[PDB]
């Protein structure tokens, strides 16, 4: 037994292992829109995915990754807040056992279906377990996920999840292109942050884009099939991985935006 999502082990839990859940810079936080500040000086976001080399897709028994080949600059985040290049190394999703609720950040108190990380580390640290131990080592894509028309280029990812049910299946999962996954624009907000789930480091510049994207119905219920469980235990379905806002404290928002 662990961290995890439910009432004897969710997020009002995970301070007594993590102490660090109570700090000063704990993500996610609540996007009040009328107080961040738009700052004339944020670079546009560099995304460079051109080159992304996918792997393998995983139940990690709290969601399912999506993994990159991340042993050259192939995939990278540059510009925005950043300085210097953070590689993708996987991306994952948050999403909720209804279509009101399922994000991590919040929009002026608005949640969305779900929301969508993809996991960036700062190549000055040479791996990603060095970055966390770095204030400046991870920068986290936040996208939110609304229920409406399908995202075509999610559906390999919703086709797949058949095959890794249950916690520790992962299967082959290559050639899967991340920038299918993005909305139009990329405005952005940004605040320094962490780790969502435990360890909870305190290592991320957070990059939140202000448009959503759009996923079907029929996409986010095949999310809610996969279980949180093993193969052959008692059926959990994984539902509700998200940890709700955490008080934003000695922190500014600030907007790529007007
Ligand atoms: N702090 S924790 O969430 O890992 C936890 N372990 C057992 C019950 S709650
Ligand atoms: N949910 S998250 O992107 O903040 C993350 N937490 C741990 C590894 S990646
Ligand atoms: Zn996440």
């Amino acid at each position: 037994h662990h961290w995890g999502y439910g009432k004897h082990n969710g997020p009002e839990h995970w301070h007594k292992d993590f102490p660090i859940a109570k700090g000063e810079r704990q993500s996610p936080v609540d996007i009040d829109t009328h107080t961040a500040k738009y700052d004339p000086s944020l670079k546009p976001l560099s995304v460079s995915y051109d080159q992304a080399t996918s792997l393998r897709i995983l139940n990690n028994g709290h969601a399912f990754n999506v993994e990159f080949d991340d042993s050259q600059d192939k995939a990278v985040l540059k510009g925005g807040p950043l300085d210097g290049t953070y590689r993708l190394i996987q991306f994952h999703f948050h999403w909720g056992s209804l279509d009101g609720q399922g994000s991590e950040h919040t929009v002026d108190k608005k949640k969305y279906a779900a929301e969508l990380h993809l996991v960036h580390w700062n190549t000055k640290y040479g791996d990603f377990g060095k970055a966390v131990q770095q204030p400046d080592g991870l920068a986290v894509l936040g996208i939110f996920l609304k229920v409406g028309s399908a995202k075509p280029g999610l559906q390999k990812v919703v086709d797949v999840l058949d095959s890794i049910k249950t916690k520790g299946k992962s299967a082959d999962f290559t050639n899967f292109d991340p920038r299918g996954l993005l909305p139009e624009s990329l405005d952005y907000w940004t605040y320094p942050g962490s780790l969502t789930t435990p360890p909870l480091l305190e290592c991320v510049t957070w990059i939140v884009l202000k448009e959503p994207i759009s996923v079907s119905s029929e996409q986010v219920l095949k999310f809610r099939k996969l279980n949180f469980n093993g193969e052959g235990e008692p059926e959990e379905l994984m539902v509700d991985n998200w940890r709700p806002a955490q008080p934003l404290k000695n922190r500014q928002i600030k907007a790529s935006f007007k």
